[PDB]
């Protein structure tokens, strides 16, 4: 257990794998993809209270949640999918599911030596983003 504290900052992507495929796996089409695919966003955590926010800051295209651990919420995703996101804290780890359409994919948020650690998972797809501190 990392607390919500390890995770404040302002984080930069410096190296991604299996995102083509991750987003695929979703159904996202050629536009969206290509914005996605080559992006480095920031990414900033902030906490006030019982509210996370996640902001994901990139070029082309931003996006923002806020959120209570353990609380439902709708949430439009990047490519447009409206989704029911719940998040948790499992051993340190921001662990989100989003569910639609009876489906589901998991984002796993950890903190690990200087990294911010993105799992991201839809079936048989995993991909990994790695941020650092910017
Ligand atoms: O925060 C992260 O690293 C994570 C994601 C992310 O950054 N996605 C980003 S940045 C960004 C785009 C997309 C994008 N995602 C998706 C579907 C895969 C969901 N389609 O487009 C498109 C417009 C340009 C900027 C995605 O989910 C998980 C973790």
């Amino acid at each position: 257990s990392h607390m919500c504290d390890a995770f404040v900052g302002t984080w930069k992507l410096v190296s991604s794998e299996n995102f083509d495929d991750y987003m695929k796996e979703l159904g996202v089409g050629f536009a969206t993809r290509k914005m996605g695919g080559m992006a480095k966003p920031n990414c900033i955590i902030s906490v006030n209270g019982d509210v996370i926010t996640i902001k994901t800051e990139s070029t082309l295209k931003n996006t923002e949640i806020s959120f209570i651990l353990g609380q439902e919420f709708d949430e439009v995703t990047a490519d447009d999918r409206k989704v029911k996101s719940t998040i948790t804290l499992d051993g340190g780890v921001l662990v989100q599911v989003q569910k639609w359409d009876g489906k589901s994919t998991t984002i796993k948020r950890k903190r690990e030596d200087d990294k911010l650690v993105v799992e991201c998972v839809m079936k048989g797809v995993t991909c990994t983003r790695v941020y650092e501190r910017a």
